[PDB]
């Protein structure tokens, strides 16, 4: 059985990946499952679960099981400060907010969660989490020293340090519900010098933005707000997934 | 040509590694080369260059070239705060002091050095740097929240988080010239749960301590003080290298 990381590396070697992020604290459990259902048929590759609204540990296990019961896609935990570790998920982004001003979001929370994670068979995927302007809630809670959306040099420094630290993915985060996404010149410049896949999330609502970011060099595209706030998830996500595969 | 990391992983799969650390700021350049010379014939596998005494960039290039001129061993930079990056070295431990109280030693200095390092063909080896009691100078300068030498749980948390972050090596550091080395129970407990090689340095002066730590599960042993402060380096290091290969 292929791991999620092997799956991503294979899918991104000559293609692009779309991922659907679902905030379990923003909707009831079976509403989350319906979103993941329609996301799967829109063509999404993985379901991400996480967000800013704080979670009940009893409630997140419900939403993950509801998603895995209605879909056959792998579910990856997109963790926050809440120690959102649950045994019912397939993988977890073991991430570090590299440009945070607080040790707790760079290494602190991850060290506390390490031993409990070692007791689970959940897959641990090392990922660098870079928060760009405007950052929204995650940039506020994470105490992020926000990278300007067009700052190629600062993004390159963090992305290169991520690769040299051994991280297998790097995530360019503009913040959930951000009006702007990360600049394409930043994605373009980093893709010239980096050997690990680049994931872009935050502010991607339209196929045109998803395609422009993929054409800029982004290997994976994450959409969260546009999937949780559309009354028909399929007709919102399907054109985004399609425009990404054109690249 | 094999990389240093591939070399270490091959040497540690069914054997142990000894490394000799040389402080370039503690001795003149050709005295450093003589130490590396006698260390090579004592049987050491790699030369490490670095330390606490602050370095002149002009002076460290001298010591590295002097070592590489007299020895055929690979030289790895053991960096401090000084941005000790030099083009004449074979590799650099791209390390993070995970238990530091300052962001600059966890991620700060490494982000600043990332782009200059990308312009060099020097090999970047991802390593987690864990500073144990008493820590000595590196624990003071690094603002380390010192891990007790027998604290299995705290060491396991940091070592596991290192592996889940993608680090390829973890370094148990007691401090240069420390009277005590890391407890063997800590090495023993971590070696049960970890998939990356464990390197132990600090306070290892005798073959008995080097052998006891290797028998405890340590994959690599670093000796610095005993090599720089012995008038005959060979007769000090040769029994240490031999007692390690018995394991
Ligand atoms: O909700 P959006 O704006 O699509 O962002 C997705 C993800 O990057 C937020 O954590
Ligand atoms: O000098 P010693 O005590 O051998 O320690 C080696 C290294 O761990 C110090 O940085």
């Amino acid at each position: 059985m292929m791991t999620v990381l092997e799956d991503m590396l294979r899918k991104t070697r000559n293609g692009k990946v779309h991922m659907t992020l679902i905030d379990p604290g923003a909707k009831p459990p079976q509403e989350c499952a319906r979103i993941a259902e329609e996301a799967e048929m829109a063509g999404t590759d993985f379901i991400m679960v996480g967000g800013s609204t704080d979670i009940d540990s009893r409630a997140m296990d419900e939403a993950i099981s509801a998603i895995k019961a209605k879909t056959d896609l792998k579910v990856i935990i997109f963790p926050g400060s809440s120690l959102m570790i649950s045994p019912k998920a397939d993988a977890i982004f073991f991430m570090s907010l590299l440009n945070s001003g607080s040790l707790e979001y760079v290494v602190g929370h991850q060290v506390k969660a390490a031993i409990p994670l070692s007791a689970m068979k959940i897959e641990k995927i090392p990922m660098a989490y870079l928060v760009f302007d405007p950052g929204m809630t995650v940039g506020r809670v994470g105490k992020a020293h926000l990278i300007p959306r067009d700052d190629e040099k600062t993004a390159l420094s963090y992305a290169l340090a991520a690769q040299y630290f051994g991280f297998r993915l790097v995530y360019f985060e503009a913040g959930s519900g951000s009006p702007y996404h990360v600049g394409e010149n930043v994605v373009r410049r980093v893709k010239q010098e980096l050997d690990i896949p680049v994931i872009v999330g935050g502010g991607i609502r339209t196929p045109e933005a998803a395609k422009a970011l993929a054409q800029a060099g982004a290997d994976m595209i994450v959409t969260g707000t546009i999937a949780e706030r559309s009354v028909n998830v399929y007709e919102a996500l399907h054109p985004i997934v399609e425009s990404i595969k054109e690249v």
